[PDB]
């Protein structure tokens, strides 16, 4: 387990990381 | 709980977004 | 240890560097 | 806590912002 606020940038990075993924193709 | 490492990277990095979203915008 | 997510994501990350290195030398 | 290779990440993480930083200062 890991304290809510990693978990939370964790998510918002993936995320990121697909957003710009869906923007380039 | 994470180390506490982990939690400055996360905040960090978190900022980061932020105020990259604020100079774009 | 930690959440498996947050696991899932820094090797995610870890990789979307290296690609990134290589792919510029 | 967190797991050795998210600890691993996270150090990564924070001194890839750092060159980058010095880079373009
Ligand atoms: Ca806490
Ligand atoms: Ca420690
Ligand atoms: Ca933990
Ligand atoms: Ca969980
Ligand atoms: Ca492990
Ligand atoms: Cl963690």
């Amino acid at each position: 387990s890991s304290d809510p606020l990693v978990v939370a940038a964790s998510i918002i990075g993936i995320l990121h990381l697909i957003l710009w993924i869906l923007d380039r193709l």
